[PDB]
């Protein structure tokens, strides 16, 4: 409504040893898209990898793309949002959470390619990650 809501106290968990683990603390912040963005500076990329080893989640594909959206793109480097996505494309479950998306989950992740592609970042890989998510 025109005012904010109570929300419950709740405080950044620490950073998961698997996706199993990190999937919860997504679907637990979801509703709190603004601690996710803090969440996710504790995150460094070469963990992306190795949480996601055994698959991800069509939630949590979407959930990274949707706070890199409203807050990477105000609040860190476009740089940075472009490693993210890079990351998560060389996950053997990532195509089946791109085709778990629907067009509301793409218009966010093009939109993402066209702030780091006006920010100055050119390369081959720029317009090959935005057809892999939702070209």
């Amino acid at each position: 409504g025109p005012h904010m809501a109570q929300f419950a106290t709740t405080v950044l968990p620490p950073i998961p040893a698997n996706s199993f683990q990190l999937e919860s603390d997504f679907r637990q912040l979801k509703s709190s898209p603004d601690m996710l963005y803090q969440y996710l500076k504790q995150i460094e990329p070469s963990l992306y990898p190795k949480l996601f080893q055994k698959n991800l989640d069509p939630d949590v594909f979407n959930q990274i793309v949707k706070i890199l959206h409203d807050f990477y793109i105000e609040k860190e480097k476009p740089l940075l949002i472009f490693e993210i996505l890079q990351r998560l494309s060389e996950l053997k479950r990532f195509d089946m959470a791109v085709m778990f998306m629907s067009e509301t989950e793409k218009k966010i992740a093009r939109a993402l390619f066209n702030h780091i592609d006006k920010s100055g970042l050119k390369d081959s890989s720029v317009e090959e990650l935005k057809k892999r998510y939702g070209g």
